[PDB]
């Protein structure tokens, strides 16, 4: 049961320290990571309500010009499909995805979800060869299925994720009932220090983070030195309140966790929740030595793999 959050910084809330970090409102940072752009829109009208300040870089026009325009006008070939895909009251983890063309090389990937009456739209560049087929997941299921026991399953799962991603380090991090954790499997680049078998305090993944990760199963930091980009306006006009960004991979990472990653020499981080019978069982935790943007289709493959692994774990634990 997490503590109530304090207000975010931009609402005059306290600075976050090691004494109060379980109260950081990590779901409402009012900012995004700079490798993409984000807009929010009214769920009925499609009016664009908030835009990240870097929106021009990705969309080819200025935030001051795009705000107030409707998605019906801006995205005529996707707006109807988006609407149909994310009806009022759908789960906030449900996503609509489309690939758009843009002046630059490759394409823009569009990912949308719905929170309350708001649509949250993420745009990130993707290269054409950065497609991953359903084969990646399909062929991977084979070695997961043949694993004879839980620890073998964990070992194959980390190796498979490393093969799919090329990450320098992939761990299966399992939580204990006291919320401490243990690295129970690890696939890593030759020469990297092993974390295998190491245990970590509960505070390293605080309670509000673990709660969030129970609902929104994938998060990342593409560049652990990159400054966040504000949303403008920072509050949702629908509510005059902060915008929930837990469902957006572009959400700005807690600065506290960014420092933790830099202290470990990590350039890029990504993890996927393993949720068993609705409780957070563990994470597939990935590091890269340098900044790296795992493509959207591969992220989705990894989420799917976490769900598959959840079930395989749940099968084996019953035995
Ligand atoms: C006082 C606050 C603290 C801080 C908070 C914090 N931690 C996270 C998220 C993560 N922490 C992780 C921990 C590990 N990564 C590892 O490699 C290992 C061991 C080898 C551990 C124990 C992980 C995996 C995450 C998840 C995100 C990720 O995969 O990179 C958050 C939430 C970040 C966010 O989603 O915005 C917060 C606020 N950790 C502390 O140590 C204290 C200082």
């Amino acid at each position: 049961d997490p503590l109530p959050f304090f207000p975010p910084l931009y609402l005059g809330g306290p600075e976050i320290t090691t004494e109060n970090c379980e109260r950081e409102p990590i779901h409402i940072p009012g900012s995004i990571q700079p490798h993409g752009a984000l807009l929010t829109a009214d769920g009925h009208s499609g009016e664009v309500l908030q835009m990240s300040l870097n929106a021009a870089t990705f969309l080819g026009q200025e935030p001051t010009v795009l705000r107030g325009q409707t998605l019906a006008a801006l995205l005529p070939e996707q707006w109807p499909a988006l609407q149909a895909a994310l009806p009022p009251g759908c789960p906030d983890a449900l996503q609509y995805r489309a690939t758009l063309d843009w002046p630059a090389a490759g394409h823009l990937s569009l990912t949308v979800h719905r929170v309350g009456e708001l649509l949250i739209l993420e745009f990130e560049p993707t290269e054409a060869w950065d497609s991953t087929g359903p084969h990646a997941l399909r062929n991977a299921m084979f070695a997961l299925e043949s694993a004879p026991n839980l620890r073998a399953l964990a070992e194959v799962a980390t190796q498979t994720v490393r093969e799919l991603t090329g990450f320098d380090r992939v761990m299966l991090y399992k939580f204990a009932p006291d919320a401490t954790g243990e690295v129970i499997a690890e696939a890593r680049r030759e020469g990297l220090h092993a974390f295998l078998g190491h245990r970590f305090p509960a505070s390293d993944i605080p309670a509000q983070a673990r709660a969030l990760y129970t609902r929104h199963l994938l998060r990342l930091t593409a560049d652990t030195r990159a400054a966040a980009v504000p949303l403008d306006p920072v509050l949702n006009p629908q509510t005059n309140a902060p915008t929930p960004l837990g469902g957006a991979v572009l959400r700005a990472t807690s600065p506290m966790h960014m420092q933790y990653l830099r202290n470990m020499g990590v350039g890029s981080s990504l993890s996927v929740s393993v949720v068993v019978g609705g409780q957070l069982w563990g994470l597939i935790a990935c590091h890269h030595q340098t900044p790296y943007v795992l493509p959207p289709d591969l992220r989705t493959t990894l989420e799917s793999l976490g769900r598959l692994l959840s079930l395989q774990v749940q099968v084996k634990e019953a035995h």
